């Protein structure tokens, strides 16, 4: 009577320790009722291999934890998927990307940055790059114990001293007195749950402004540098513009715009705040994305910077209309919408087995015996995917 | 019967100490004699400051030392011009950006740095953003002292330790042993030759590799990296990759073409080499130019980080006819012919006072009264411009 559909499907990233394990759910209805089969990024089937992977009721499959001997990376650095058939047809989920992260000892370290009297100063913290996207910042400390990050999940902008949603600590105004201050950084893992502070203690050297300079960039001997940042809708994009100068300079952020070589300025109001030499935007709708500027300019000259802004929004697919009746040789349509950002590539399948047609809706001229079945439009950007499906019947 | 023509210009840059001084001079030739100002391009001509500034015996400006506190960013820092006139008409030269740079204390350090046993590890001398223009790396060496390499002073590729051209201090798969070793750096300014080693030594921190990592960039993100570097014909430049994962992933050097995407291999003849994942052009040339690009594929998964680079070459230009005789109503105009790069834009000027036309043609309908006189097309970009002169005489 109905084809087969997802009610739930597997989440895109699962990243799991050791010591953690993992669970994934897959459930699709329809009748009669559909298997649920566990496959590869490529295909064949997933069997149960004991200590490692299994499978339990409600289709689910599990990762029990395991000691970092028994670690495969067939096994844990896979990228699976679910299928659910029927004899009306099969459908596959979208891609679930796996990565088991074994437990394992690092330091996290602050170093120092050199900087003029006044203007403002940066201080990050050095994280190893390989555990980077397990480990965030939570707060800095300094000597006298005070956290500046630990309140809100939104700071204010007008203190000396403001923690960026990047985990980096901004200081506006750095005076003379302030470099016998040294800060840590806390780092907490997602997965294991630990917390640990800084290894080494950062410190601001201060150079005084004895002569006049231009301004300087972080790069040194001719570099430059173009920043292309993405983040989540409703989230807080950090705008990074680093100079060292004096006189202390003026920093002015401009937006271009769609097939444009010129520019505008960029709106100040309490949704999008401006520090010094950094722009953050809050509560970041799609629309904040495009090309900025910034550039900075002092008595003695200026020099501009570059950072592009795209704006991630959750991908989706609906399938319309969602279950067609069509006669033999009459044609059908069936129109894929979905919603997200960005979308780099659009695919098709017919029943688990993937055709080559790249748009977004697609035609059939006149409709055959083989021409029954489950459709599924597939919507994957580089970073995410997502989809779809929808029943065809002859008549 | 001549116009104003110069057969000595000074260089755009030059940078100095309070205690080294400069000078820079020009010359100018026609007949009668032109007559030689110092002419700021702001638009006003400078006379003697005692002590800080003065003209000697022959044409030519000269900046006396001083003791830091007689520092003046009017004077010390700022854009100059030479300018040569008489009854004919006016030129000027290129502009000529002159920095003094008092000297002070400064110190450089070497940050620690994250691997993965196995792979090819960088390690880097920091050094002030506002020094970055003058202090270059000279040679690191061991915590005893025992030199790992030396910058510049001849080369090979094939060795565990290289010293880019950049500076920095290249590992080819580093291993256990390298933990309880020391690397240190040797700078040098070089506009004080003095040099001083850095006041902190960095270790590499090795991590054991138990389970499989996609490759992994310098950054956490949500902001990778676009570098846009380059570097002046028939120097060494450098391009770079921060890959670290597990197994050690193979990198594959690629170039885009000309305008369209279209990707090339890149090859490594005795000249252009690659070791690890960090590429190396020596004696470089403005074909070189272009989009790069290094893709990183590992066992797990693979990445791709982007850079271009611009090869510069030095400007300079001619126009022809050197001096036209124009007869009255005729339409007579110079061309410029030159050779360099990059150039951004192109101007002119009528006798000393510019007019604004854009392309390297002028041509006038017919000529007048006013249009006797000098002519001058300046080719200019973000580094340096230069110069041509040119006169027409009404018959
Ligand atoms: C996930 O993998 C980690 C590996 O880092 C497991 O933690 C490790 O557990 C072993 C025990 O099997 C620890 O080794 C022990 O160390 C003590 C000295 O502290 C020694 O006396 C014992 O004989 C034994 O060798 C190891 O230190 C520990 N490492 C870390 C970083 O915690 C963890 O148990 C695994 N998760 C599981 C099995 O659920
Ligand atoms: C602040 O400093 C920046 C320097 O980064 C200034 O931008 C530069 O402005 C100059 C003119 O003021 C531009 O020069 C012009 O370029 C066009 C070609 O686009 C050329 O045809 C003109 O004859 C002229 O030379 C320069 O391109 C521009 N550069 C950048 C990177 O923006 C900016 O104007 C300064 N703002 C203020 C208010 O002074
Ligand atoms: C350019 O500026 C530098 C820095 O201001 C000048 O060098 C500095 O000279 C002073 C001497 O007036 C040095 O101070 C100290 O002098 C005492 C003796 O009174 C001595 O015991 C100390 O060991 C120290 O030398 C200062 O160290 C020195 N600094 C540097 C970086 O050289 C320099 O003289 C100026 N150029 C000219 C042409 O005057
Ligand atoms: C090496 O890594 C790339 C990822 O950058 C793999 O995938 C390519 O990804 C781009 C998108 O950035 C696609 O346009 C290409 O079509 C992908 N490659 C292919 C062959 O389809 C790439 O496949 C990897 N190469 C190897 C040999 O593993």
């Amino acid at each position: 009577q109905k084809g087969p559909v997802f009610l739930k499907e597997p989440t895109n990233r699962i990243d799991f320790s050791n010591s953690t394990g993992a669970e994934i759910e897959c459930k699709a209805s329809g009748n009669p009722m559909p298997e649920i089969i566990w496959i590869r990024s490529d295909g064949t089937a997933v069997g149960d291999v004991p200590g490692l992977r299994q499978i339990s009721s409600d289709g689910k499959l599990v990762f029990p934890p395991f000691r970092a001997e028994d670690y495969r990376q067939e096994v844990h650095a896979q990228v699976y998927a679910c299928l659910a058939r029927n004899q009306f047809g099969s459908i596959i989920s979208r891609d679930v990307h796996v990565r088991a992260v074994v437990q394992q000892f690092y330091e996290s370290e602050v170093n120092n940055e050199y900087v003029i009297r006044g203007n403002a100063a940066v201080l990050k913290c050095s994280i190893p790059s390989f555990v980077a996207d397990f480990v965030q910042v939570v707060s800095w400390q300094d000597e006298e114990g005070q956290l500046y990050g630990s309140l809100g999940d939104q700071q204010g902008t007008d203190g000396k001293y403001l923690v960026l949603p990047s985990g980096e600590l901004h200081i506006r105004e750095v005076g003379p007195e302030d470099g016998y201050k040294s800060y840590q950084c806390r780092t907490k893992h997602r997965l294991t749950g630990e917390t640990r502070l800084s290894a080494t203690k950062g410190r601001l050297v201060i150079t005084e402004p004895v002569g006049s300079v231009s301004p300087q960039l972080s790069g040194n001997g001719n570099q430059e540098h173009i920043t292309l940042t993405r983040v989540p809708k409703m989230g807080s994009v950090t705008l990074m513009c680093p100079a060292q100068a004096y006189p202390v300079p003026f920093f002015r952020w401009y937006k271009f715009i769609e097939g444009t070589t010129r520019k505008q300025a960029v709106v100040l109001n309490d949704r999008v705040k401006q520090v010094s030499g950094t722009l953050i935007i809050k509560d970041a709708v799609v629309e904040d994305s495009g090309k900025y500027l910034c550039v900075v300019n002092n008595s003695v000259g200026g020099e501009s910077v570059e950072t592009v802004l795209t704006v991630t929004a959750p991908l989706s697919a609906k399938i319309d209309p969602p279950t067609q009746t069509v006669d033999f040789g009459r044609p059908a349509v069936f129109t894929c919408q979905y919603t997200g950002n960005p979308i780099k590539t659009v695919s098709w399948m017919k029943d688990g087995k993937a055709i080559g047609h790249s748009e977004p809706v697609l035609r059939i001229e006149s409709v055959k015996k083989e021409d029954k079945g489950m459709y599924q439009c597939f919507v994957r950007n580089d970073q995410e995917s997502a989809e779809a499906s929808a029943e065809l019947k002859l008549g």
